[PDB]
């Protein structure tokens, strides 16, 4: 009935990167929909201030220190996360990510490395921890958040783009390696999205602006849902059209 | 806030073939959801049956017999809208369509231009036709069912593929020529999906089923609410990972 | 050995639209690397003209006035060609084609008409007369001229970019049935090009400048050549890199 | 003119990877055309025997043991070539690559990281360094082999898939970034190919059989022509038709 398959009540998430800009809109439009988050953030101090302001909103969203860039690190969140959920995950959402703008010429090994650790690394061994989880759950549902620029060349975006482009191609393979799990695995692209993250790219998107955190944040929603049950395996840009504009 | 953006209260709509199958899982999606839906079919006797049991359970939805291959009728039929709506109308969906199987060698002119006009002028002509209204409602949303085999070789689908295909790039024009009239535009692609239209299919579908008419549904939905403001020219499949997998 | 496959010494071809522009570059290229080649266009007087020119330059090439877009036409092509070569084709080129820039909302049906007539259904019709030919050639290549706005929208090229997507798609329908038969077909998209048929375009080429007619015709010979021999079902881009351009 | 358009008469070419497959294919084909070539391999001893075989045969070969996994001994690469061509480079074919078919579940932080050196940050890094001599030669041409899997899920090719992903991403960035110097870059992405380092595969290829090395090393070598002068940012599979097939 169209009223369960709206819904995520009674579900389980893991959102990457859950303090600032895209990852808190996700956490906040998936507790609406009745789902119970746990996220992360590498400060300390605005993950505490998050948690207890959403705790001040009776949000069930729990969460700790985590930078996951860091092998050790991913382990014990995925630990915790199994704990405090008893080993049943319904979502993982791979928001957290990192940004360098360089010209091709400029960057260095050190920036290759960083790019690739938090962009590609985490999601792959984070879906790899989560696998039991996410199999237990008996619904499962991941969701990276790629870019739209993975399908087109920004000037400075050059290993950025590529790290993208790698997700969406692991997307593939996720969805069609897990389905037997009853997993389903898709991509979220944005194009510029305003955020605490973040003049010519607006001239390039049709709609004239750029995006909001909560336009993102719907749809990582509504991909979790049973209503998205035969979706798997897509890369969907939310970008107001900038990568299909001549 | 997010009750609102997930809402199709207070909207108007127009969707093509909604007697059975996709169609007539889309208008209960919409519905169910607060829209009022016009809707058609070129049978008179199930169009009444259908109306009949929506107004048993109170829903708006309102319908005439149309043929939308037919020029004068496309036009009959905006007018209609036009009127019971008041020249305003938030929602499109081409979802009419039309499908013949055979090898190339074997197609005739004939089957050559039933399917251009039924798949591709149809949905293009009442694109013309009702932007005065989708410009007028000052949200619009245009949606075409397309087809996932647009992007692969079936055997037999060769013109069919192609009709949709082409209605794949329309989308992209209409989503970059009409953003200015805050109206936008995507496609759905669905894999094979049980209706009354409709083995080795399923083998090549990593979820190993079919999917059903309301997993179809649900995404135009989504694409219709005010939760997907940023969305616009995007083409999307729901085929269970068909066209992705190796 | 290398002098064998890239050759097309023994080869016959037909190519549509070969008095101008592209298919008058596609002309000379194929007979430059040994093709005998037969090709037409609606001007009785500028194809004499043009068949005179390369009469004195020893050039085997043949044709006769045939109108694309006309049914009988096209069989009465098909007829001569496959009495011309004694019934084995081993390449068609489908370059003859059609244009109008006008907004979506400017569109007539005899603008629909045409275009789908001239840009999709004579390539179908064409392909599906030739087959035989083509079949019994043992080595058979079909080239399809599509336009690189079929993965973008540019304005005013709604329906024109719509039926050259229907090319790409019919593209991958043709490499797949007809494989069996040795036939490859392949899509050739070119950008902007300097042609008798031809400011915001060069700003978004990265060249910074407009093709040139042999810049499409090196492709399509290659494509044709025994070089090419695993290269089938593919849309190759020749944009300056357009398409891929933020 | 045809001829000039058609050779790479007094040309200088790197190809990394060269002794075996569709690297040594790749080599042959470029002096075929007149190019000078400098090649590499991690293997002292089959890298001596090529580079006899070639003299024997009157080609210029040249080359040097080199790990393209290793920064210093890319850096030295670089360095030689550099020098052997005093300064001016026209063509960089970043071939050699790695390759580990595990499930994604399977996958080692080792696998990780081998792949992303071999498949991505060999590419990248080595087009910096061979960027001023590129430039220098004022046509350059970068081809790097991906893989067609980049755009499919094949069984336990996940991370080498997502590492040609981002191949086929920096390859738009790369034809952006440097198309003002007159440096192209495209890469050919490969189906399955008959090599030293290679039964469904074949089922799912229309044409019903593996590739051969000359069936990529023809395109590698089209690509750098002055007849792909208008070719640039571009995928394309040589794969018979294996990625488009239904
Ligand atoms: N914003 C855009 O325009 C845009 C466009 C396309 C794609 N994206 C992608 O969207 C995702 C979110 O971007 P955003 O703009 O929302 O970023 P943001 O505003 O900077 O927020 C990033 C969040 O991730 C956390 N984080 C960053 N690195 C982390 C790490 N190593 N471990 C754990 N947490 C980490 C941050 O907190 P700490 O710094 O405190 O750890 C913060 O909570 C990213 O994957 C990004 O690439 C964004
Ligand atoms: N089912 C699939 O597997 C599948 C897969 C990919 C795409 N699609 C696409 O999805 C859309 C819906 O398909 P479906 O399978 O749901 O079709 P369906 O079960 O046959 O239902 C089609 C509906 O359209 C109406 N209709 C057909 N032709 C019409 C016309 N010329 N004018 C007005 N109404 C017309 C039909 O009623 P009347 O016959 O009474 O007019 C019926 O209400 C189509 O665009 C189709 O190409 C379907
Ligand atoms: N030029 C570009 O920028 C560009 C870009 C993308 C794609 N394309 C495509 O490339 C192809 C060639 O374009 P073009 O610019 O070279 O065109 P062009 O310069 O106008 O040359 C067209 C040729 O086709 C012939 N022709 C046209 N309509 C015909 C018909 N119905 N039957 C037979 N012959 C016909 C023309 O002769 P008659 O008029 O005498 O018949 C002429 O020989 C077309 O498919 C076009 O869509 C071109
Ligand atoms: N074969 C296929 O089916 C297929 C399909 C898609 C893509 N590809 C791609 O095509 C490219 C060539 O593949 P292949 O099958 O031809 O490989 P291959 O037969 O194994 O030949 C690889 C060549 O690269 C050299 N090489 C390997 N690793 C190297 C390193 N780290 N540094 C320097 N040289 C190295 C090898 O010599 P040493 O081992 O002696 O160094 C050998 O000369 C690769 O990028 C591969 O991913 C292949």
């Amino acid at each position: 009935s169209l009223e369960k398959r709206w819904s995520l009540e009674g579900t389980t998430a893991l959102v990457t990167g859950g303090t600032k800009g895209i990852g808190h809109a996700i956490v906040e439009e998936l507790v609406g929909f009745g789902a119970r988050v746990y996220t992360c953030s590498r400060n300390e101090a605005e993950l505490r201030k998050c948690l207890q302001e959403w705790e001040n909103l009776k949000y069930d969203v729990t969460g700790s220190v985590c930078d996951v860039s860091s092998r050790t690190e991913r382990e014990k969140l995925a630990e915790e996360v199994s704990s405090v959920f008893n080993g049943k995950l319904n979502i993982l959402i791979n928001n957290a990510g990192g940004y360098v703008n360089k010209p091709i010429d400029g960057f260095t090994a050190e920036d290759f490395s960083f790019l690739v650790a938090v962009n590609l690394e985490s999601a792959f061994h984070l879906c790899q921890l989560a696998h039991p989880m996410l199999k237990a759950s008996g619904t499962g549902s991941i969701v990276h958040i790629s870019s739209c620029c993975a399908q087109i060349a920004i000037p400075g975006h050059s290993i950025y783009s590529s790290t993208k482009g790698a997700i969406n191609q692991l997307t593939r393979n996720l969805a069609c390696e897990w389905a037997k799990d009853n997993i389903r695995t898709n991509s979220i692209a944005p194009g510029a999205i305003r955020t605490p993250g973040t003049d010519r790219e607006v001239s390039r998107v049709p709609f004239g602006r750029i995006g909001e955190p909560e336009e993102v944040a719907s749809l990582a929603a509504f991909l979790c849902m049973p209503s998205a049950s035969y979706i798997t395996g897509q890369v969907i840009c939310v970008d107001g059209g900038r990568t299909i504009n001549g």
